[PDB]
């Protein structure tokens, strides 16, 4: 069982440390369950997001296999092209060796420039992993270096320290009571069903069920924008300029719950659970985002939702683990 | 013993982890050897800089006592005012319990925006500690929190990971040979007597002496304007643009140590430690700062020298320890 810990930034981004190679170059990745696939920026990187970004230089890794396999991925925040190559990774404080990983030659666009981090390392399913690169979680539990199939995330809340991806095991002092499984419906995100959303006891939204991805990669609780439309006005909030869907800090103690049932079992997350308050301002922790897929239009929750039940990740059985944090 | 591990940052920034409060804030900290304290932000701060770290909020800890006294510090790169205030810091393990700190108001300037860590944990002798706020290691010391009255720093080159600082201990393993002990000269910062500079049996800078100090939050390799003006010369860097005093790579194998004598021994510095290159490109290590004291215009050996030295700054008889890493 590997132990990952991870740093909360503003609430909004959960990264932690890994290195790759040898000796090992350090990189802060971001681990998120909307992706399946792990890579870092590369000395053959022009984009200026990665100037600014550690690099990973192959030139001194004396385990590095190179292989001609391109890789090209888009995220809805950002994307990178690049080469697939080959090396241990420490993460979680176990050698994965020969682990297939990305490193990138472009990374278009502003945003990542800005960010904290340096790559994405993917704990979705293979199915969805972009040149059929193997998972980090894959090839460890295919290595026999995980006790079992299945990690688990706590995120903290209040910019506190640890949160942590806890790799082949789960730790019952992270929550109360006991875990809930909830089936994988499709397989590929850990996508599963959601009954329906409501406030008051009234269905506000996802009438007669709607798909559900649980991501640790984004921030906000994301939904069908005309669904998220109607909740935001639900509870008062409004633009102010880029996405700043500001409400007053006052309203907290004046919201009901917003409760999400899954499977049959209700998680309701409180009003200080999906507002995001910054010393003196609140906002609000929906975002509308279509994301259309085979199976449906999304609804994506995020670590405002993470935050309040630690979530466990069977792959052994392609179940979703949820119970309400301690 | 604490064990505090380092992020390497593009060979310029080495930051880590702590965690202020109960329950514990995290925020990543500079740990600097050139001053004495140790501030975050907080969500007093208006400043851009504190918008985009994390903040501090006393609110949200059940340990904070606060204070009266306003602090004010200028750094080279960089300052802050802000109101001090007591809590338990949890750095390299331990729980410095009721440790007084900074919490800002204001952090002027746009490069703090854009850096990534929140705040700096100061290293050096309480006479500069701004409003006399006792230094960290002084209070683990102190309250016996640590075993030795030192600390040691080891920091990886080649954006490698393993840098580290070691509170109350030496670490043999991470040198060559055995440590030679230097007299701090004045104290204050880790200040020592630098004997000479020379390249090749002549004195380039430097000559019957001059201050320098060990600076762990000093990137480059300082020195008053003049002097490294010669040896920037000397070894062919040139101004391109805000600095980027930039050398043709292929000179790494013409170039010489540059040797800096301190207390009759030498310490050269191979072309490969002073010259920077990210990518395929590569920069000069000195950069030319006048910093004006009491006791002379003073020479910076900071993480450039740092890196090839692994360093240890022992308070319980004023004394720095040099030895190469291994
Ligand atoms: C206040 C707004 O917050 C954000 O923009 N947060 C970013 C991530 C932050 C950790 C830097 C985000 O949620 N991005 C989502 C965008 C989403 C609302 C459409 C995303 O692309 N997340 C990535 C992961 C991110 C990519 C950017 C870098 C960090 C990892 C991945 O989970 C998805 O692409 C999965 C797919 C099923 C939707
Ligand atoms: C390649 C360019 O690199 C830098 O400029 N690096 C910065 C530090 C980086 C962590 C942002 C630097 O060397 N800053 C020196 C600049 C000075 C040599 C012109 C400095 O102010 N360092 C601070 C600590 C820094 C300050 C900015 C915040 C990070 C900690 C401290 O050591 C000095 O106040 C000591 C004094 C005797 C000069």
């Amino acid at each position: 069982i590997g132990d990952e810990p991870l740093e909360n930034y503003l609430d909004t981004e959960y990264f932690g440390t890994i290195g790759i190679g040898t000796p090992a170059q350090d990189f802060t990745v971001i681990f998120d369950t909307g992706s399946s696939n792990l890579w870092v920026p590369s000395v053959y990187c022009s984009s200026l997001a990665c100037s600014d970004h550690n690099q990973f230089n192959p030139d001194d890794s004396s385990t590095f296999e190179a292989t001609s396999q391109e890789l090209s991925i888009t995220y809805g925040t950002g994307s990178m092209t690049g080469i697939l190559g080959y090396d241990t990774v420490q993460v979680g404080g176990i050698s994965d060796t020969n682990q297939i990983f990305g490193l990138s030659e472009t990374e278009p666009g502003s945003f990542l420039y800005y960010a904290p981090f340096d790559g994405i390392l993917g704990l979705a399913y293979p199915s969805i992993s972009a040149s059929g690169a193997t998972p980090v979680f894959d090839n460890l539990w295919d290595q026999g270096l995980v006790s079992q199939d299945l990690f688990s995330v706590y995120l903290s809340s209040n910019d506190d320290s640890g949160s942590v991806v806890l790799l082949g095991g789960i730790d019952s002092s992270y929550y109360t009571g006991s875990l809930n499984w909830v089936p994988v419906s499709v397989e590929g995100y850990w996508q599963i069903t959601l009954d329906s959303i409501t406030m008051d006891g009234e269905t506000i939204a996802c009438s007669g069920g709607c798909q559900a991805i649980v991501d640790t990669g984004t921030s906000l609780l994301t939904g069908p924008t005309s669904a998220i439309a109607n909740i935001q006005s639900d509870i008062g909030a409004s633009e102010n300029s880029d996405g700043e869907m500001v409400i007053s800090c006052s309203s907290i103690d004046s919201l009901p719950d917003i409760v999400f049932t899954i499977n049959g079992v209700q998680y309701p997350l409180s009003p200080s659970a999906y507002i995001l308050q910054d010393d003196d301002s609140c906002t609000s922790g929906f975002e509308g985002m279509d994301v259309p897929t085979s199976s449906g239009e999304l609804w994506i929750l995020g670590d405002v939702f993470i935050r309040q039940y630690y979530t466990v990740f069977d792959r052994a059985n392609n179940k979703v683990g949820l119970a309400p944090v301690a």
